[PDB]
């Protein structure tokens, strides 16, 4: 009965990301706006409903103590900003995340149009990403990006709270974070080096061999292993952006999970790394440039919303 | 366990609707073809299994009493004529609808072939209309059509029947009404004129605000409230059609529900219209021809008829 | 809980089917291999996902008692060779069964090339057939292949084992037959008479009328009656193969089925025959090259294989 | 003989264009970058040639001086900046100019990625847009934009300088500018008077009525007839982009023409206007933030660069 | 007025490629089917022809000298069979060549079904290669292939005859070699090594730079200078094929130019190689199987065949 937000949606070949800050005092403009976004999506993805729009609200801590009473998800906190031995995730404030997806620019950028002009003014649109595609779902570094992402039951119980929190059952924990990083260094970087940094092959991303595979690898420092000996997985829908004028080459980080604790050990796990291998080799190349926690809602829950404290 | 018909669907690009007055004395004929209707489906549409044909079998009150002994559905009855002040909503009889969808306009009409000439000699075809789609979803009045159907369970629940009627679990009752409408005075009508008529905008299909939404709009009274606080919503295939060597340009509208009470009460705010507002807008331009109501069982019950009486 | 493998996906234009047999003492090099699979699959298929690149892994009963310690499947047993009055269903030797099916032929040929080359050395790959798909769905006789496989709950208890077997709940059972037929006398042979043959019509599959179809009909002969009313249906995904550099034109029969005792009186009323109609009449036409019977397991049965005996 | 530049192709759902100038003393690194460019476009747009990677390249009149030696292309001079009454329409340097187009975003992106790194240190870009494509080829005022491109001959003779100059016979010249209008005021705006502002309807885009379209509409001022009774037509590739971050929504205007007296006309009717007319309607709300006068050669030109003076 | 064979297409996802030896004294037999081959092709591929059913007939010297009377290609010469230092290029016997080619693998399945059998006893089938495609247009190597066939007019000077040999008018000459090349050692070697052997890149197909390029490389060596300046290039539709259950994995290479002695320059710098690099990178894995030389006529020379010696 509790129907969530649509997460659980194939790669779409057009993103967009906005992370818009709620000013002061407009707390009320916000909840108007609130319920209307299914309705917004439902009224421009049914122009082509081949193109599968799909918006994912999200809201963070101080968007949720100032628009929602009542309770609070369990473990919804500000995002923890990683200042490790090298490389720092830092955390720019953001209220909240509109997630869109859809199979092309357009469509994506019209309910980003009509989303802001539903509470003019109320907002200030922090970081704006226009996530493109590449080829076989790759990212700028080169590798096919997003091939573990689970189905089905692996990935519903991946996501969606169940009776863990039951005043939030369905709903998931975003984690955002907006890479540059160069390629410069990368590209003069030979391919079994860069197979190093990620742990699986490049052309037919083939994952390597368990002895092969380097412990400071991304694919060996992000799977993350419980005590029960079950896996704990989340889903990102990581898509490339960038700027060429600026000569920006990003790959915008966006990781859905039932908790925030698994998402920021995978972190710990990259930045403040191993006690053994204390640096992920992607983090040679990539620098965080924002990042932010967030709590996706059910669509219940916007359509029927706690009252304005 | 029972399986619904293929109501919840996409909109197709083409469509056929049909319906067939049963002859007199032709009981077994049509007994013996509607158990071979899911059969010439699957027959029919897995040449090009991507085209999605799928047949909507709908009974309506005489067809019942005639086909099938046993129990009744609760509300199924012929549809009440609705004599309103101005506009009036005929019903034709019709014993059977024929719904057919798919992709391209080739599959359903040799579904549609194939279906009169399994039961040959038995049955009129009463209303034959071939309703094709327009560019975005659109209708002939220039209007996105259809994007505030639900999906999930806020269609599952507003369609099939569960155990209130438990002898027909699963299964709808359908509100066919052949529109009509002229263009002449609806194109030399504007624009900001035509949004006061739909209650939505017509390029972009915004829906306007509640207070610039005038009461006796189209999606003003259509949009049901019940005393709890929840809104009943149905599902509608709204095709258009039309013949410009007769200057017709008309819209099928077709509405499944779990209840006829709803779709009457809907009806009732169109053409009885509400007490302060006693007219829909949009029936000063649309004049229904033909009416209506049936009831869609379960493929089980196609498969599984109740013996002839 | 049990999570199937992907056998109730839709007919794909291509497909490769892998009968390999193991080598002597190769065992923990395809135990290896078994766990990597839906790694493989999850690596390679995700390059384009809307090609949807699912592998069906199936272990003969050789295979089980070689590689598998702990319990059995309940009728898993060698495939028994049916040597009726004219025609003889032979069973080759073959271990384990690669089912593989996606859009294109380029997928499914790269996940076998690293398939076979996960346990490189460890097998012998027996029968390598490439089946391409005609233009709606046919094979090679002209008729319309495969569309009577049911759809929802009538294939989920067709195919999968609830907990009539417990310790295999989801899984399958494989009848591979890699038939050869000859085209030169059904060329010859009149499109009525092979109406005869098949049981439905050539250009528009409609099945023909129950007195009009004959008895040793392919369609009236597979069709499984049971003594409470309800019938058994398997699933198959018949793919079309062929060499005209030797005159091959064959069907590559393959049949996936809740318990092999279904499929096995399928082929008992084709080869074996009905005792009024002893002979199926395709199987004049039809002769079979290979055989064997194969099981599913679940995918979390490759993802937590029982320990190597 | 003389093959022209792809500028006679459709428009593409994804666009890239790039304003980048040259910087002091590198003119032979440019000359290395401008032979390898169609090298370039065929190594990387035959991954998938269902996707029509196209590069325009183009040159400006600094550029050309530096660059070339030889002759010079006739009427190729600095884009004049047209100061009228109301609205200016400015000139920013630009020496070279790369129009991208293809089916989709990603490897219109990676063309220009190894665009500036072919010549890497010699520009620096000056403008940056990433030209996406609206739902049936709309712009952001929501009309349809370029439906009244010709083809074929009255496209070719358009377009493709033939004798008048024999030196560079193939060829055409660009004005590319990047609005940036407001749609704050234009949403505001009622849908008849945007029709008074285009000349044709939003919806279907039928051209209005020749009484009833007023003098000062953009498609009354566009139209240019010669004294002879021939119209000139120039062909435009207009791509809407923008970011809603800064709140831009903006329409990258870029046109072809065989020579830029009628562009230059078109921009005098609009700009400048008509001695009756003297202003556009749409450029009450669209102000131009570039400009350049470019000229397109040949892609033998480019594959025989005459020799660096 | 000479219509050319359909040469000038675009890779297919699917091909066949047939080497069909005629019988000794079955001369009017293929004398009779030479003319129904471009009816044949119009028959199936007009059954979707957005499917691009094209056949290529070619034809041998041995078949020339059987089949037709009257004059001969210049060039038309048994395929030479190139005995270099350590590869060696055979030569079977073949009389006549059927290159297919469509969007799928069904169509050209079944043109190839009834070319044979319009000519039934008459030919025994050498070589039979069903020729699927890869993700980008790669062959097994990994690399995409290919990507330099010309277009427009520097393609049918590269292919078609002129008035050179007037009496064919239009017309090419085709190389087929049918490769075997292993996988053992090419996918233990290295990237770089094998971007040393073909000359460009492997992810993004960048040809490499002209001082990096070694000699010995394949895209070195088989570019050809003139003594003019100018370049000469042929256009090769290079299908990939292969057999798991042989672990054949080989490129079909077919080669279509106006003269067979650019082709053989190539052979002679690929097999005999440069007098400083006497050996092709690619041939190190790559060994020839099969080789044979014919000629395309028109589709008008099929059309009006000379008659028959
Ligand atoms: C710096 C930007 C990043 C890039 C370019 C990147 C890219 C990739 C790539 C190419 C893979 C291998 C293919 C696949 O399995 O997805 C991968 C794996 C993965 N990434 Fe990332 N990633 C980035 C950051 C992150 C972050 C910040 C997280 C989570 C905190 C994360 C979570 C994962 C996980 C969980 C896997 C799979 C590990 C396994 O297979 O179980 N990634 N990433
Ligand atoms: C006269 C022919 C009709 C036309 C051309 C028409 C067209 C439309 C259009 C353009 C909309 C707005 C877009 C959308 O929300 O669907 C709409 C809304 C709707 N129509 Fe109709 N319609 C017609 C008759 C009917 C009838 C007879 C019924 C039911 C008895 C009905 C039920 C609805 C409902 C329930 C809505 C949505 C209200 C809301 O959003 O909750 N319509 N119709
Ligand atoms: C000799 C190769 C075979 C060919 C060419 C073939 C082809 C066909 C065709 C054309 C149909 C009718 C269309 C459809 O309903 O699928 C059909 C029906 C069927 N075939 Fe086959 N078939 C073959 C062998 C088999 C085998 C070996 C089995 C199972 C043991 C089997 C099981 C069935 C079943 C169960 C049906 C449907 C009967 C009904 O509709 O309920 N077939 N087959
Ligand atoms: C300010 C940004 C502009 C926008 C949004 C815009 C948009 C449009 C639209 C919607 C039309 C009508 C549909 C069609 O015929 O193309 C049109 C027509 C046209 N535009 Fe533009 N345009 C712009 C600027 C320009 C400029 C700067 C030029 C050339 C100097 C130009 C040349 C034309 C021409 C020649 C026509 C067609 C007139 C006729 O049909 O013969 N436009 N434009
Ligand atoms: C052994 C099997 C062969 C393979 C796998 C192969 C593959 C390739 C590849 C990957 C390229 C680079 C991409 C492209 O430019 O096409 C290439 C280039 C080329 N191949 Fe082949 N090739 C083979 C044999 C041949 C043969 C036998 C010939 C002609 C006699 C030939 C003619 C060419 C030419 C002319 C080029 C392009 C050189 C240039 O760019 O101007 N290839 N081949």
């Amino acid at each position: 009965a509790p129907q969530p937000q649509p997460v659980l949606a194939p790669l779409t070949p057009a993103a967009v990301f906005l992370v818009a800050t709620i000013d002061e005092g407009q707390e009320a403009t916000v909840y108007d706006a609130l319920p209307d976004i299914s309705g917004l999506v439902r009224a421009i993805g049914f122009r082509d409903p081949a193109k599968r729009l799909s918006a994912i609200t999200s809201i963070g801590s101080d968007a949720w103590d100032r628009l929602f009473s009542g309770p609070r998800p369990a473990e919804l906190h500000p995002f923890r900003e990683i200042d490790g031995g090298r490389h720092h995730a830092p955390a720019t404030p953001g209220d909240l995340l509109f997630h869109l997806r859809a199979e092309s620019m357009d469509v994506c950028f019209e309910l980003a149009t009509k989303l802001v002009e539903a509470m003019s003014g109320a907002i200030t649109i922090v970081d704006e990403t226009h996530g493109f595609r590449f080829f076989d779902n790759r990212d700028l570094m080169g590798f096919v990006d997003g091939t573990e992402n689970p189905d089905g039951n692996l990935a519903v119980v991946a996501t969606q709270i169940g009776d863990e929190d039951p005043d939030f059952a369905g709903g998931c924990y975003v984690h955002v974070q907006k890479y540059l990083h160069d390629m410069a260094s990368w590209n003069s970087l030979s391919v079994e080096e860069q197979e190093r940094v990620i742990g699986r092959t490049k052309l037919d991303d083939i994952e390597l061999d368990d002895d092969v595979k380097p412990a400071n690898s991304h694919v060996a420092l992000n799977v993350i292993e419980d005590e029960d000996g079950n896996e704990l997985k989340i889903i990102r829908h990581n898509m490339p952006f960038g700027e060429i004028g600026k000569g920006e080459f990003g790959t915008y980080y966006i990781g859905y999970s039932r908790t925030p604790s698994v998402t920021e050990r995978m972190l710990d796990n990259m930045f403040i790394g191993d006690p053994p291998g204390n640096t992920d080799r992607i983090l040679d190349f990539s620098t965080a440039i924002t990042g932010g926690l967030f709590f996706t809602p059910t669509v219940d829950f916007l359509d029927d919303p706690p009252p304005l404290p």
